[PDB]
C-alpha cells in the first residue's frame, strides 16, 4: 500500500472532524457528537465508542478512532455489531476493505 489508501484519507478526515478541539485525541463527547452524523442509534454509537476505546482512556487515539469508523460503516452496512462482527471489522483482512462511513457533516 502507498500509505494513502482511498478510505484512509477520509478516515483521517473524520478524525480531524471528530476532534472538535484539535488536541489530537477524540474525546467521547467529540466522538459521540460526530457519530450523530452517522445516523446510527445511540446504543450503537455508544457501543462503537466502547469497542474503539479499548485503552479505556476515555479518548480515542488516532488508531482507536480509525477502528471506530470501521465499526460505524459496519452498522451503516445494516449489520449488528456483534462480538464476531466487531472482531470481523477490526481484526480480520476485511477490516482494510471497510470504507469510511456515512457521516453527515456538511456533506
Ligand atoms: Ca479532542
Amino acid at each position: 500500500m502507498a500509505g494513502q489508501n482511498p478510505n484512509m484519507d477520509q478516515f483521517e478526515a473524520y478524525f480531524k472532524r471528530a476532534d472538535l478541539d484539535g488536541d489530537g485525541r477524540i474525546s467521547g463527547a467529540e466522538a459521540v457528537g460526530f457519530f450523530q452524523g452517522s445516523g446510527l442509534s445511540k446504543q450503537v454509537l455508544a457501543q462503537i465508542w466502547s469497542l474503539s476505546d479499548r485503552s479505556h482512556s476515555g479518548f480515542l487515539d488516532r488508531q482507536n478512532f480509525y477502528n471506530s469508523l470501521r465499526l460505524v460503516t459496519v452498522a451503516q452496512s445494516k449489520r449488528d455489531l456483534t462480538p464476531e462482527i466487531v472482531n470481523a471489522a477490526l481484526n480480520t483482512p476485511a477490516a482494510a476493505k471497510i470504507p469510511p462511513p456515512k457521516i453527515n457533516l456538511s456533506a
